[PDB]
């Protein structure tokens, strides 16, 4: 019965990232997940919850390129599809992990 | 004549990571290079300078998990290996990616 | 019907970070509030709501040291008390303004 | 001979914040300094060095408002005047507390 969020918020702005595409993978696999944030800077369904979310490393791909080119931050952004792998241990546990994004940086982190 | 440079701060301890293991791949490809950081928590000589750097994606994977249990964070660490993709654009320009890192967060930016 | 929230994380634990001490006060004037955080990481009621709310600059004392020193970061810390000056401008909207935590490093943002 | 140093880096541009002014005192006083950064986004010369450190807490006011000002962010931000309060404890050390900023959020962090 765990579970898995996240939580995209726009540090130039002020504001949540909408629409923004998160790509979720197993590690070593592929996409297995494809969803849009919504006007929150979230997603109404985890990521991961119950039976799915099982221990071991996962990947997302929040698509901050097309994002910011949105809004805009170039015809070469440096940030195209920010990456983020971390492992999941326990299989009943929560697990918020946020990501703060910036044309040129980011904070990834476990919130709550 | 461009330089790709990095850089890592244990933002536990105050100091910088050292004899990290960094793996640097091209989008797509495979590692192509594998560094240890020293104690300044840098490494000698670019990952990537003149000829070598081409406009493009490249992903560096910082190997966090080893570092912090060399220190400690558990045997099953949240984060193993913190990957990092992103685009140089100008096969001219200097980038100086540092990572600031913690064991449950890390900052990724465009320093100089 | 405005309302400022806050939120603190401790990276190094991965977990929220509780009765921690949060000093709050306008820009100027001196402490006008002192409350601890719960295990969630926040306060019951927010540190100013509705008429309280009022457009200007305030500050925000997080009790950083004190926290660190109940786990461990030393005996003259290099952060004691986190300072955040911020300047809230419209009456009515909502600011949510976590604090990022290590003990040598903290991300302060505007979340949602 | 101690030394401390900083640095600011616009998370939004992707370069050094330059021009921004800094003010420096010691806790409980007021401004003893005021410097304003170079292209590189630094200070020619330490804000302190040898004899002028000594243990004690210090703050850093960051005029982020005004340095955004010049770009843009509004006409009450959010981020005026970025206040970082820190103590250092030996006085022949180094410290290097860089500021990564965005119009939303900043990096508070000790580099070397
Ligand atoms: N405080 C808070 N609340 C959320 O709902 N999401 C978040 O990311 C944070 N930091
Ligand atoms: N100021 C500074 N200097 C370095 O040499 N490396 C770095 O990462 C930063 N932020």
């Amino acid at each position: 019965m765990g579970k898995l969020t996240t939580h995209i918020l726009d540090l130039t702005c002020g504001k949540p990232a909408a629409n923004v595409k998160i790509g979720l993978k197993r590690l070593g696999e592929s996409i297995m997940k494809e969803v849009y944030t919504n006007n929150d800077g979230r997603v109404d369904v985890p990521l991961l919850a119950g039976e799915e979310l099982m221990s071991g490393e996962y990947v997302m791909e929040f698509h901050a390129g097309d994002y910011f080119a949105s809004k805009n931050a170039a015809d070469q952004p440096f940030l195209t599809i920010v990456t983020v792998r971390f492992q999941l241990a326990d299989p009943d546990a929560h697990y918020h992990i946020p990501l703060l994004l910036s044309p040129f940086g980011y904070q990834v982190y476990r919130g709550s």
